């Protein structure tokens, strides 16, 4: 009966995924969402790793469900006239290109709320630079500490730089909205990529500030038989906080690359662990009963953990550790993921049906609310909403059809 | 002047990092965020991984600034009576333990929002099982399709199942203050963690249903010469979307782990790529000048830019190859980053003045505003607010007293 963000109205001019991810969810949560388009090319993604000819690509469904769309060409007087007409009316203006100003939005709309995702903050030396998702993770630190210590920096298949910076600026652009019945006026959010991918590695400025403190993290693979650097070291599959653990093989991982599973030796679960893996004797043992004894054999008890796993299917694997009240979980293959009826049931992973195409599924909103349900719908085709938008806008039909017929002709 | 969530009162009995991430940014936002901890003990992180005896840990520090702390046994009648008192006055509770009913909280106070996060959706077979991050990481496919097609399942540095979950909770608990102002009434919210990690790795399900619908990935390094399986495979250090790229070795890469960038090949970038390069011969012949053409041989060609790189340092290698508009950056290490001028100027990376510790770095409120600056603070002492919080719900010096001697002598 009520969304969050009814009656709120977005013009959105993102592309690709950090921006689209964000208005995705703004479309979720009940506003109305206009894709602002290039009339005839639309989004990137509308053709890029496209799977069936000449339709829609899953990258662009999957990222622009909920939305209308509008094409729109600013270089003509017309096209300037309908865009001072969309600002009066919106509450949010998105946008997060490559490298009608604030100041004048502010003149026409005071109440109007601009977001803007750029790969880097306006200060850096890397501002006029281009980024990609994993252009990002290079400069936000995640490359340098994610991998093996022998290995290059490795890139995380999450997209670090492009949906997690979408999430940041959803965030800035609901506290300008809540700031906004404070205060009656919108604000500008800007949200960097490079940002994004630092703040979820603030741990990894945690360990570097131990490491410069101390000249090594007692936790990480090299203490105590390897060496430290300046910087915090690539640690493989290793804990990352105060819970060390380790990705274990499971039965079929000559063949198959997900027979694996995660495994976490908890501190207060030690006994529970020694109970699980046949070795009782660790339980008092001085060099196994405490976190610190263990630490400089730890991959010794993992090997002997993998003894086992080796022996078993990662689920029974599982299924036999959780009695010990392990924290593990099997290593999900997209396959798995993509089929799991639990992730249906709680709407993580929804099957949509877009025209053209038939069925697809997408990852759905990914918190729950009590008191409402977003439902989730078909993407839009280039232009389907134009008409319906310049009427919304008081153009007669008459002045729609000598706008289309101009640009029929230039 | 105005922040906002000025006046908002949060109840937060969130440890580690999940929801102490989130609640952290609800302070940053003006709200006032009383933590409530277990007398004499407190949030696991002041005692892990510590770097200086008997005071509280960087890893707390960097996740708790600008909270208020107070001490509190539930067990107790005065206890249960202050929570009561608490609860109707609060705003928002939060909690993410690991696996006051809410019918009776809606019955005290019908506007309070109430926050979750757990491992899992209520309807996972994993529901009772703990998690801690790369459990998250394995169970949310992160796992599975980071690292290489020769490798185990990697497990990213980036808190892919910590801090990600907290800002998605955060999302929703935004959400849920704007759908107040609609409803008057609060409601629950839940995240879980294998679900944060699913939403980043959206992308990996396109993928997945690509590969179910054609059997290769023409993007991928599989193709042409290698195997697909069932599922998504690791990629190393591709692209992940419509733009390919790798790690490129600079110079000193044979003792320093991060002498190294990331290079995108930018399809509209083609030529000015052969231009940086000593390849001009590229931009006509048939095998080179389109992305699908050079698929088939992309790492000769990331090999021919590697001659390069690996002659020159790779901040020089970035000033030299964005003359030329390719998107690229150096892996930036940890300590590059604690350092970087830039990122102190631009707020991401804040010196904090911590009591009994002295200076430490955290990072910062990753978004800006152009209406409000946050004031990043120290974290709290355990219990350093118990007292002023039961003034401000009217309990008197001697009755206050009278707790704590209890307290004391139970
Ligand atoms: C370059 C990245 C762009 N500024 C966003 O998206
Ligand atoms: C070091 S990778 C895995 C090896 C085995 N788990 C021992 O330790
Ligand atoms: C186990 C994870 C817990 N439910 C949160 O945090
Ligand atoms: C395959 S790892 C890097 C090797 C080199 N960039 C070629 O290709």
């Amino acid at each position: 009966l009520s969304t969050p963000l009814q009656g709120i109205k977005v013009l959105d001019f993102t592309g690709v995924q950090s921006g689209p991810s964000c208005t995705q969810m703004l479309a979720w949560f009940g506003a109305d969402v206009i894709k602002i388009e290039r009339p005839g090319v639309g989004d990137v993604t509308r053709h890029q790793l496209r799977d069936i000819p000449d339709i829609d690509a899953l990258y662009f469904t999957m990222l622009n469900s909920n939305k209308r769309s509008i094409e729109l060409n600013t270089k003509t007087a017309e096209g300037k006239e309908v865009m001072e007409k969309l600002i009066r009316e919106a509450d949010i203006l998105v946008e997060n290109f490559h490298p009608f100003t604030w100041e004048h939005i502010q003149e026409i709309n005071p109440r109007l709320i601009f977001g803007s995702i750029k790969g880097f903050d306006e200060c850096s030396p890397y501002v006029n630079v281009k980024a990609y998702e994993n252009v990002a993770q290079a400069a936000g630190g995640a490359a340098s500490t994610t991998g093996f210590w022998d290995g290059p920096p490795l890139v995380s298949a999450a997209a670090l730089g492009d949906s997690n910076t979408g999430m940041h600026l959803l965030i800035g652009l609901l506290a300008a909205l809540l700031h906004r019945e404070k205060t009656g006026r919108g604000q500008r959010v800007t949200m960097s990529m490079q940002d994004a991918v630092l703040n979820l590695c603030r741990v990894k400025l945690r360990d570097q500030q131990r490491l410069d403190k101390l000249g090594y993290l007692e936790e990480y693979p090299q203490y105590p038989n390897g060496t430290f650097g300046d910087a915090v070291p690539r640690g493989g599959n290793a804990g990352g906080g105060g819970q060390p653990g380790w990705i274990l093989k499971c039965k079929g991982w000559e063949t198959d690359p997900n027979a694996y599973i995660y495994f976490t030796i908890q501190e207060q679960n030690w006994e529970n662990t020694c109970k699980a893996i046949g070795k009782p004797e660790w339980i008092t043992d001085p060099a196994y009963s405490t976190a610190h004894a263990r630490q400089p054999h730890i991959f010794d008890i993992f090997a002997e953990i993998e003894k086992y796993t080796v022996t078993i299917d990662k689920h029974e694997a599982v299924a036999y550790l959780t009695q010990f009240d392990i924290p593990c979980a099997p290593v999900l293959s997209m396959k798995e993921i993509s089929l799991d009826p639990s992730l249906r049931q709680s709407g993580s992973v929804v099957e949509v049906e877009q025209p053209l195409r038939g069925k697809y599924l997408t990852v759905g909103c990914p918190m729950k609310f009590s008191a409402f349900t977003p439902d989730i719908k078909a993407a839009p085709l280039l232009g389907e909403h134009t008409a319906a938008v310049l009427q919304e806008l008081g153009y007669s039909d008459d002045e729609i059809a000598a706008m289309k017929q101009n640009h029929a002709i230039e």
